[PDB]
Parts: structure tokens; C-alpha cells; sequence
């Protein structure tokens, strides 16, 4: 199945199921797999969001708004 390591991220082979961007820069990132605490790497961005649904991290933490990771209320 790997041919190759799927280092090259132009490619994008991997990314496309294994990493996300950045929804304000759309920077390659990767998550930690901690709080779901996910910042961006780009220097010139730097913005904490919520990887699930890639939105602002801030309501997420613990202030009002809720998030469904993996399990949907929906
Ligand atoms: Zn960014
Ligand atoms: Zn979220």
C-alpha cells in the first residue's frame, strides 16, 4: 500500500484523510490528539481553533458552546 513514506505533503495523498488545514490561513497542520486544543504552525497565524468542526476554539473552551467530536446529537 505504501509505495512511498507519504512524506511529500504536495501530493496530498494522505492529507486528504489524515491531517487538516487551518480554517483561517489553510495551513497544513496535524492534530496533538489531546483537549482537541488545536492551534495553527503557521508563525503568521498562530490561531487557536476547535479541529472537529475547524471553528473558533475560544467559545469551545468551556465557555457555552459545545461541539460533537465524534458522537452527534444531531
Ligand atoms: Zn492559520
Ligand atoms: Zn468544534
Amino acid at each position: 500500500g505504501s509505495k512511498k513514506c507519504d512524506d511529500d505533503s504536495e501530493t496530498s495523498n494522505w492529507i486528504a484523510a489524515n491531517t487538516k488545514e487551518c480554517p483561517k490561513c489553510h495551513v497544513t497542520i496535524e492534530k496533538d490528539g489531546g483537549s482537541n486544543h488545536m492551534v495553527c504552525r503557521n508563525q503568521n497565524c498562530k490561531a487557536e481553533f476547535c479541529w472537529v468542526c475547524l471553528g473558533p476554539w475560544e467559545p469551545h473552551g468551556s465557555a457555552w458552546y459545545n461541539c460533537n467530536r465524534y458522537n452527534e446529537d444531531d
